[PDB]
């Protein structure tokens, strides 16, 4: 049965509840997060095969119900909470582009590795100290049309979501497509609609969103492209950038 990721439940001290399965902060045998699932192995092979700096790191599993997935602790919760908290009003484009870059990097690794995330959006990004961001957790509004309608999930659909994630970052956590219910979105993105440029955000960054929301999966950029473009941004793209009232 068990593989070398197995640890005994006894080695874990659950302490702070973080959200309700459930997520607890804890101790081993080392501060850790434990995801717990309300009463499986094959579909956990994903997180065990992928080790990288900008992806939340797996530490161990308890493969007996109730199942415990144990990972590194991300001191600042979801990117979505972080954007919506006290920190929101102090964030600007430098910080937000940089966060976007780290995510793109984790993702570009997933790309090399030949995997697909499937649920990429700020709720599944985790923030540590010093604005470290890490991809976690391997719905229509964040989904590419071909995936929402025909099940065609590929790294290209992940790219689509990334483009939506950039509106979350640049609106400091706002739900995409303000005012539309799901049906209206699916109907409208099919008719060709796309979110306009967020207030105070450079046209060049909204242009990058639009390449991500190209109707042809194959024509959307690579994450490796996104990673570099975001890394090089305030030199190669907006050298004249000045801080606004919000970005
Ligand atoms: C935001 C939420 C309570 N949370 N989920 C976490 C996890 C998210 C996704 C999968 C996990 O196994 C655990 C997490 C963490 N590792 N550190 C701190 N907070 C965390």
């Amino acid at each position: 049965a068990k593989d070398a990721w197995e640890i005994p439940r006894e080695s874990l001290r659950l302490e702070v509840k973080l959200g309700q399965g459930e997520v607890w902060m804890g101790t081993w045998n080392t501060r850790v997060a434990i995801k717990t699932l309300k009463p499986f192995l094959q579909e956990a092979q994903v997180m065990k095969k992928l080790r990288h700096e900008k992806l939340v790191q797996l530490y161990a599993v308890v493969s007996e119900e109730p199942i415990y997935i144990v990972t590194e602790y991300m001191s600042k919760g979801s990117l979505l909470d972080f954007l919506k908290g006290e920190m929101g009003k102090y964030l600007r484009l430098p910080q937000l582009v940089d966060m976007a870059a780290q995510i793109a990097s984790g993702m570009a690794y997933v790309e090399r590795m030949n995997y697909v995330h499937r649920d990429l959006r700020a709720a599944n990004i985790l923030v540590g100290e010093n604005l470290v961001c890490k991809v976690a957790d391997f719905p229509i509004k964040w989904t590419a049309p071909e995936a929402a309608l025909y099940g065609r999930f590929t790294i290209k659909s992940d790219v689509w979501s990334f483009g939506i994630l950039l509106t979350e970052l640049t609106t400091k956590g706002r739900v995409p497509y303000p005012g539309m219910v799901n049906r209206e979105v699916l109907d409208q993105v099919e008719r060709g609609y796309r979110m306009p440029c967020p207030p105070e955000c450079p046209e060049s960054l909204h242009d990058l969103m639009c390449q991500c929301w190209r109707k042809d999966p194959e024509e959307r950029p690579t994450f490796e492209y996104l990673q570099a473009f975001l890394e090089d941004y305030f030199t190669s793209t907006e050298p004249q950038y000045q801080p606004g009232e919000n970005l």
